[PDB]
């Protein structure tokens, strides 16, 4: 029997374990799968043999993300520049530029004045507070209303509404406008810093610093999925599905949100956090790699279309390339291969789609979902109590984060908060 | 004896003459110099016979300017676009880009940061209120101090600063930034819209519709030049340097503020008016027409030059042109041509100079200034009342206006007040 039974090796995960042990607690790390990471998941392509590619979570910024820049230090971990954009391929309208920031003279000043409104309302969250306990509610409206209300000229409407898209994994009318506001706050304030963030990526893949991370964790057993948690003893039961029990002093969850509900909690969990858990968060987002032939590398397309962002992703080979697409799963069905293609011919052309790649993660009985985004009205109800512990149970990760949620830097970030806590029990 | 007499024969003083009159009033224009249109002045070229240049004041804006648009729709007077900008010649440093708004790519978060604490700041101002009257006075400081908190990078801090220095034709340290928040807001609250405002000019002179004006009011005198206003009895007694007196009801100063110091008032104009009307606004703008050879059409320069801004103004030859520079009065002497050449090669290398044309609006002693810009701690001191009533003497003009001071339209909006404020006396 364990000081801590950690449950869920992503970053979170990971984190906490190593932490701990470090901190000269016994530590148990519960993984149910094959393999650790969880939606950091870097492997290779299904398209292009020997190629190495990130099918969820991957890009990061050192200064939004100092935790993360933090750890990659620690390990010495190389990074890179995210693939640059150089030939803009934009369908938001004929008077849209060509360049990456694609808003024409014509729009200025309404871009001018819709910059201070964004920024008016998110600087009305406290990252610290919660969204649930900030009088915010008259902001947890669809997104689709709140930039109706914006009275945005075509381009920066379109431009806008795509980049929501791709980064909150929702289309306009099931998105937050106080989640985009969210995500701006957690920007330091900044709509575009939102997408800003997308600078660096893992040379070696994400894989690198899970496997730094984890050589420090020295009791972890994979393929292990755990199926209720007790805490009416006076130490803490964890059953697991095709196994013996473990028992600990103290348990940390850090698997994703949206698959607590399969696990039994004795006593039932805080009354107000069981309607959220039991319908889960309404993230959708989804990320396609598209193998291509006759594309210039550098392209960067936003626009109107069903995916709202494709883009460079890396280069194969003098004539091929990887782009990636983001939509929602909701909206789209990869598995329609005439669908990609549209998709794709309709920013590009000229470009012939080879394959693709991705991981359903809403289908994965591990995860039911890709990054979090509240449904309208879920967490101007209930946020920060997610993340706060239940006895001796806490919750972490970057669903749960406040200050970066649906980040790798939100996973580390709770992470700290529940190891604190621990120590300090 | 009359109705009203309007001394000050400017846009101000032509609308509320001919305004009184056709409501059936007896109203006299009493004119100090030997035109109309004051501080709009178009008259012929110095430097190019058979061209007509404004002197003054000219660039207008419909949309900011309605009660000017409605006079041209009356008269049906010709406007044009102001020369437009097509090649772009910063000083601004290496990362500055060439196109009319600089800005790179590198500065834009710096930008968006400041946008918003510009524009909030700007949101602060009751345009109705006067800014004396608000909690304005942390604001009225030296500009380079409030733009220093902002902490700029180098392309858009000095962008911002030489604007600010055309603008309000003063250096950084001795405008007021409270002012600059006055300017933006009178721009619907736009930054942008303070130079997207220098959009057309009057086809063939703004003496066009000084013309259309004046024929409409009856009764003019040029050359008479009030030195007295006495309003101790019960009809006002208007004393004039070398001539009869003349009498009304109600007297409109609509002459410019740093004149008032000037005429006699009896009684004296209320005590806490006295101190700003003795020293007299800080406004030193310096329009300056400049002939050149070797100018390809289209430039605009904006940079760190004791020109902040240098541009197209008109075409004079296939090799010839007028250039407009903008600097102020203090800081720069026009009669010092080699000055002069140096401020225009700085930015245009390639260019001669042939000769300028300006007026210099602070030496004229009907004028005693260009248009109004207050000094460091005058207007959150005192504004509002400056443009007030005192008794039957009414004060209009651009100098006085809450909502286009420094603009032909703050001319036609105060012009209006007082009108109504006779009519319903
Ligand atoms: C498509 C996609 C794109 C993304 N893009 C980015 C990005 O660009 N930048 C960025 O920073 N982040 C990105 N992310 C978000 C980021 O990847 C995640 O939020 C983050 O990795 C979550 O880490 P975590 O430790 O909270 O949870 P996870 O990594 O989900 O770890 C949860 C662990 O729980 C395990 N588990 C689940 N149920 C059980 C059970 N009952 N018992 C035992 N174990 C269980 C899972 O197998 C898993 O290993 C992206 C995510 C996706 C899906
Ligand atoms: C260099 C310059 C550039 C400008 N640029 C622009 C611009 O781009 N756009 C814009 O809208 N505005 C501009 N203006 C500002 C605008 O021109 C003025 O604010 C406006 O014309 C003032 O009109 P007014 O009726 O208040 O006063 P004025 O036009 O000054 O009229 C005052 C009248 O009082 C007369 N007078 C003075 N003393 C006496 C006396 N004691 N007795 C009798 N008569 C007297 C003067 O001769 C004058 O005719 C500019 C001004 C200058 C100087
Ligand atoms: C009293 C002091 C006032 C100081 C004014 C400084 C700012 C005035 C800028 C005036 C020039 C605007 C030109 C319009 C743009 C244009 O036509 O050229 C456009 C540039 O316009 C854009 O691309 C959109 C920019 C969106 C900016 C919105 C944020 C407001 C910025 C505030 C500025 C603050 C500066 C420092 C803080 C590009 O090419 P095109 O026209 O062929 O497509
Ligand atoms: C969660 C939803 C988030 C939605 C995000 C939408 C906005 C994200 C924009 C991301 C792209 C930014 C690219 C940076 C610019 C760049 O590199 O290219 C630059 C363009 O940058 C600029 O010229 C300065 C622009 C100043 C804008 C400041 C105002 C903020 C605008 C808010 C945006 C709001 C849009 C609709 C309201 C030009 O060429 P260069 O780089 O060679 O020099």
């Amino acid at each position: 029997m364990y000081d801590a039974i950690v449950v869920g090796g992503g970053f979170s995960g990971l984190k906490a374990a190593r932490d701990l042990t470090n901190a000269g607690k016994k530590v148990l790390l519960l993984e149910g799968g094959e393999r650790l990471g969880g939606r950091a998941y870097s492997r290779e392509s299904r398209n292009v043999p020997g190629l190495r590619v990130e099918i969820g979570g991957a890009y990061l910024h050192r200064k939004h993300h100092p935790r993360l820049a933090a750890e990659l230090d620690r390990y010495g971990i190389p990074t890179a520049a995210a693939s640059e954009f150089t030939s803009f391929r934009h369908r938001l309208g004929p008077t849209a530029v060509d360049q990456a920031f694609p808003i024409p003279g014509s729009e200025a000043v309404a871009v001018e004045a819709a910059t201070y409104t964004l920024l008016r309302d998110a600087h009305r969250i406290d990252l610290e507070k919660g969204l649930e306990n900030q009088d915010l509610e008259d902001l947890d409206i669809p997104l689709n209303e709140y930039v109706d209300k914006l009275d945005l000229p075509p381009v920066s409407r379109q431009f806008l509404l795509a980049w929501a898209w791709n980064m909150l994994g929702q289309p306009a009318d099931q998105a937050s406008a106080l989640w985009m506001l969210q995500l701006v706050a957690a920007h330091h304030y900044s709509i575009l810093g939102v997408v800003l963030s997308l600078d660096e990526v893992f040379s070696n893949g994400s894989a690198d610093l899970v496997d730094a991370m984890s050589q420090e964790i020295p009791e972890i057993r994979l393929q292990t999925v755990v199926t209720g948690i007790d805490q009416s003893g006076d130490v803490v039961n964890v059953t697991v599905k095709d196994g013996h029990a473990f028992q600990a002093h103290s348990v940390i969850v850090a698997t994703p949100m949206n698959t607590w509900r399969r696990i039994v909690f004795t006593p039932a969990l805080p009354e107000r956090r069981r309607s959220v858990i039991e319908e889960g968060h309404g993230g959708q987002g989804l990320k396609i790699l598209i193998h291509v032939r006759g594309a210039e590398a550098g392209i960067e397309c936003v626009g109107d279309g069903i995916f709202p962002t494709l883009y460079d992703y890396c280069e194969v080979s003098e004539s091929e390339r990887l782009l990636v697409a983001f939509t929602d799963s909701g909206s789209f069905d990869p598995t329609d291969i005439g669908a990609v293609k549209d998709a794709v011919l309709y920013y590009l052309p000229e470009v012939e789609v080879l394959g693709i790649d991705y991981h359903d993660w809403i289908a994965d009985p591990l995860f039911e979902g890709p990054w979090v985004a509240p449904r309208v009205g879920q967490f101007s109800r209930v946020h920060k109590e997610l993340g706060e512990p239940a006895g001796r149970i806490h919750f972490v990760g970057s669903d749960v984060s406040l200050e970066f949620p649906g980040y790798i830097e939100g996973a580390l970030e709770t992470a700290e908060c529940a190891v604190n806590a621990i120590l300090h029990s």
